[PDB]
């Protein structure tokens, strides 16, 4: 067996899976090997705010219907995101500048999103990057026209919107257990969950540099403390793909009982933003490289 899916699903774990959406599916070998190799998909862009909601109340879904109707096609799993972050974030809502007109904003957002997909969604990523380096919050427009409330806020109207789905915040350099934005979001995870936040899950969005696979050894049973039901790996990739990055990487998914799985950033090296780094499994010519069979022989019993 080769799909690393299968295998790590094989270790118990829920799904190997990859960002994409439908400008990746109509080109190249992309179809053909996500349907093979990942259990789950992810939209890149087609489900963030500046896709979906371009103007107040005026919504689109082409492409998010199409990565959405070509999982259920293929037998995929689905994770989307993300809801409420500053990244793709339209100028329309950060031009706004009262509490309660932001909060219905957000919340439209939030339930027109989750209800269009209702029952399909194994994951959304409802929080983004909501934390400084320094472990303070981000001062996005949420934070300076909401307050503090809007995480609270969110995950309240996520959870009714679809209560099947698990909820997760996410944000990246958490890949360092003595790096105080691991701490932090710990910290604030386990505050808001005793507050009766829905907070499901912990994601970790990894766009790593050589040689930080094993600081998330530690660093992943770090985030797992906050005591949410599930942490995850997002946005996988690793300059220079050094097959023992991607398999501390995965050794620590195995490690954590809560880790559900792994998501990689894209398909082949040099369709990567950072393609020059090399940093995917898949080469130009859509062969797998020394990362991806290493993973295989880690995952393989
Ligand atoms: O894991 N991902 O590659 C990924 C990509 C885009 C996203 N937007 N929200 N969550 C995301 C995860």
């Amino acid at each position: 067996a080769q799909s690393i899916d299968q295998l790590i699903k094989a270790r118990g774990k829920v799904y190997f899976g990859v960002a994409t959406d439908q400008n990746r599916l109509t080109t190249g070998k992309n179809a053909a090997i996500i349907k093979a190799d990942f259990g789950m998909v992810w939209p890149e862009n087609s489900m963030q705010w500046d896709a979906t909601e371009p103007s107040q109340g005026n919504f689109n879904f082409a492409g998010a219907d199409y990565l959405v109707n070509w999982a259920q096609q293929n037998g995929k799993l689905i994770g989307a995101g993300c809801l409420v972050w500053h990244n793709f974030l339209p100028s329309w809502v950060s031009s706004i500048t009262d509490k309660n007109t932001l909060i219905n904003v957000m919340k439209n957002h939030i339930t027109t999103l989750m209800t269009r997909y209702k029952g399909k969604i194994r994951t959304w990523d409802v929080v983004g990057e909501a934390f400084n380096e320094d472990g303070s919050l981000r001062q996005n427009v949420f934070l300076n026209v909401i307050g503090e409330d809007y995480i609270p806020i969110a995950f309240q109207t996520a959870r009714a919107a679809d209560p099947n789905a698990k909820l997760y915040i996410m944000d990246y350099n958490l890949d360092s257990a003595s790096y105080p934005k691991t701490q932090a979001i710990v910290n604030r995870v386990k505050q808001w969950r005793a507050a009766g936040v829905p907070i499901d899950g912990i994601g970790s969005q990894m766009h790593l540099s050589a040689g930080q696979g094993a600081g998330v050894l530690q660093a992943l049973p770090l985030l797992a403390s906050a005591g949410t039901p599930e942490v995850s790996i997002l946005m996988l990739d690793v300059a220079g793909a050094s097959p023992t990055d991607y398999v501390n990487v995965v050794n620590a998914c195995l490690n954590v009982q809560s880790c559900v799985g792994i998501t990689v950033m894209g398909v082949a090296d040099p369709d990567s933003a950072f393609a020059s780094s090399t940093p995917l499994l898949f080469d130009g010519n859509f062969n797998p490289k020394p990362a991806y069979n290493a993973i295989v022989q880690d995952l393989q019993q």
